[PDB]
């Protein structure tokens, strides 16, 4: 039901879903006022990103983002526990205004974001049960800047025309996921957040890269146009566009970052 | 009962205030992306802000922020309509983060923002009657940053003490309140909100002044750490910092600047 624009948007979440007025939640501005270097954060490694290319894996717009799902051998090692893959996702602007990341950096929107979603498999036999556990998550995020043209990315992209309605489903051949980080991923900032969509729950291990990525105008402005909140047959569309949260109160957190300066 | 922080801040607003998450919200980040010359927005004209050295005006803590009344032969000339002054009052951050303005301009938090608070006198007999109501409201903003000590804001600033928690009031000795206001006035942004807090009534003409003013690094501190929200009696005292509202989503719609150069 909830939406990012009107009646049902960001300032009414609240309204059906507790935990959006509630504490630690996502996403945030980074600046340097509420940063802290902390050298206990070792860099993550990255397992089974390298998905089969003779394997395909599910890519479905759920009325909110496109989502491509990922098999649970895929994980982070470098956490206090394992954390399993389940999904990635996009949050975007859209084509007049292509600033539509969910963090920002000093005041500045990125044109787009990537969280691939990671759950505690160790405690957790699934991402549903470990989301509304504390530190059940563990979520990266890449920032997405307009420049060049990314293979990898596209990759998801030339996808999108097959998922434009809500409820479909297409199979996208495994790639490397590793190839949408960005450079020098041993450098980061850290916090304790949320989901940053309903029901926002406070369960999530942020992990935000320091560099961004690019894609290009053109894989923008497709990424903005295919996709609609809306059933195929739903006689008023919406399409899905600046799907992304504003920033949120600091209630008195720092954001601990791997590098110095 | 509405507060900045926990479980009764901005995101759960719209709860008892529906307005909260309705159109036309304030405030909003003032970028180059959004900014259009009109040659109409013509100089305001401040009349009756000297206030006589012989009347007094009641200061009080309201528990959101500090307000000073003002009186109703005090207005804005240049509007459709004369808007009369009804009360100013400031909006900060906090010693650790001390960029607490509501208005952001190309990402950017100022240190603090006075708001000059005018209702429509021509069409409505009061500011609360005007609240709601078509065209009711027209608010002064200016943006403070830390700079040299000043004078005209210490007229306020020095009745901080007597006021120190909620329900208090002083009483403040007329001054010129045009010396509040920043160099070149003639420059500004407009654009058409709300109350930037409850009930946030989309009903505001906003005039935000291109140019900051300047208080000194103490005066600043002193805003920050002078007021409580909270009565003197309560066993739990919360400090009044970070009252501002974040910044609102606005697509699709411009802010008129009376410059362009
Ligand atoms: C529309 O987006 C979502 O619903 C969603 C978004 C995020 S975010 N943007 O990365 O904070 C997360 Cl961590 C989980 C979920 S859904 C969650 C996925 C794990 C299983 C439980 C449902
Ligand atoms: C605590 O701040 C307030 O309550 C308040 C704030 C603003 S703002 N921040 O300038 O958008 C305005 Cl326009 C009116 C009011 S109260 C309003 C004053 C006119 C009579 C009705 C009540
Ligand atoms: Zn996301
Ligand atoms: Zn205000």
């Amino acid at each position: 039901k909830w939406t990012y624009f009107g009646p049902d948007g960001e300032n009414s979440w609240s309204k059906k879903y507790p935990s959006c007025g509630g504490l630690l939640q996502s996403p945030i501005d980074l600046h340097s006022d509420i940063l802290q270097y902390d050298a206990s954060l070792t860099p993550l490694e990255f397992q089974g990103y390298n998905l089969s290319a003779n394997k395909q894996f599910l890519l479905t717009n759920n009325g909110h983002s496109v989502k491509l799902n990922l098999p649970s051998d895929m994980h982070i090692q470098g956490l206090q526990s394992r954390y399993s893959a389940t999904q990635l996702h996009l949050h975007w602007g859209n084509p007049n205004d292509p600033h539509g990341s969910e963090h920002t950096v000093s005041g500045q929107h990125f044109a787009a974001e990537l969280h691939i979603v990671h759950y505690n498999s160790d405690l957790y036999p699934d991402a549903s049960t470990a989301s509304n556990k504390s530190e059940g998550l563990a979520v990266l995020a890449v920032l997405i800047e307009m420049g060049s043209f990314n293979p990898s990315y596209d990759k998801i992209f030339s996808h999108l025309q097959h998922v434009k309605y809500k409820g479909q489903e297409a199979f996208v051949p495994g790639f490397n996921i590793e190839e949408l980080l960005p450079e020098r991923t041993a450098e980061y900032y850290r916090y304790r957040g949320s989901l940053t969509t309903p029901p926002c729950n406070p369960t999530v291990l942020w992990t935000v890269f320091r560099n961004p990525v690019q894609i290009s105008q053109e894989q923008l402005l497709a990424l903005e146009t295919a996709l609609y909140c809306t059933h195929m047959d739903d006689p008023s569309p919406r399409e899905m566009i600046n799907n992304f949260r504003q920033v949120q109160k600091f209630d008195e957190r720092l954001v601990y970052t791997s590098f110095s300066q």
